[PDB]
């Protein structure tokens, strides 16, 4: 559900034949050296490795230290650049990464506006604000990407873009 | 596999008439004497002797204790200095010849993908990546050949191969 999977991370591309204990020791050391722990001790409680598919799950003692550890994405461990991700069944709460899109040409419809946005990735929410009487577009919209990592990319990619005789505004909605 | 040979050592210059049990007793005793063991018990599980060519293979219970026993090069057994080496198929970088196979038609099952691969020789490791929910192939796999020398010829043969709808990508998984 909404609050599940908040103290685990997926780690891909792990070193061949690495032990769970060695991985645990590596991450606990890095958490401490990097200043990512929030209290004395080791944030990583356990590592479960799938050897056949070469990935691991890390289990953390707290929700906030799990979040901090996302910063280790790409860290080199015994020659391998580790891939660090959220569990697939972890999700931010609804609207956490809502985008406002303003300055759209009023004659474009829903599908036409989404075409610009979905070029960065799939959307879990979208609405183009329209005058409810006439049904006409007011030239601004909101959306949310399925993958919340995409949010900063769409902003970097679309904000301030020239579009007709307007500059697009794309920013986090709150 | 890439570790099966990480637990063996070559022993050369063995005295005439030596038995496998006497060889095993000698190395276990040497291991314990040098304090090179990382657990109670005997690190050497078995020895196989070729009396005709005066060499033997030692099989160890662990990768680290095998590495420790490299220090025994030159050791005196029945008056003779023993030659100790890695097996020729030893892999200093484990997993260096693991392959990634991408662009597989997504209806192909395990056996079918393997049949594509084994025309170059036998595999010691294989896995086709599937969605755990549906059981459906994600369209890529990993393998490793029994004989690593086959690897590049497999890449030469399979990389870029047209496979119905798709084109294969075969490369070291790195």
């Amino acid at each position: 559900g909404p609050l599940g999977s908040a103290r685990r991370l997926y780690v891909g591309n792990i070193p061949f034949g690495i032990t769970e204990e060695a991985m645990m020791d590596f991450f606990n050391a890095q958490m401490r050296l990097g200043g990512l722990t929030q209290a004395p001790g080791n944030p990583v409680l356990a590592v479960q490795i799938n050897q056949d598919k070469n990935f691991a799950f890390l289990e953390f003692r707290s929700v906030d230290e799990t979040t901090q550890a996302m910063a280790f994405d790409g860290i080199i461990f015994q020659g391998q650049s580790l891939k660090i991700r959220r569990p697939h069944d972890y999700q931010p709460l609804p609207g956490a990464h809502k985008l406002f899109i303003g300055g759209l040409p009023n004659y474009l419809n829903d599908d036409q506006v989404k075409e610009l946005l979905t070029s960065f990735g799939p959307l879990k929410a979208f609405n183009l604000v329209k005058d409810s009487a006439t049904g006409l577009s007011k030239g601004y919209a909101f959306c949310e990407y399925v993958d919340i990592n995409v949010t900063d990319q769409a902003i970097a990619g679309l904000n301030g873009m020239q579009l007709g005789d307007k500059k697009l505004l794309v920013q986090r909605a709150s």
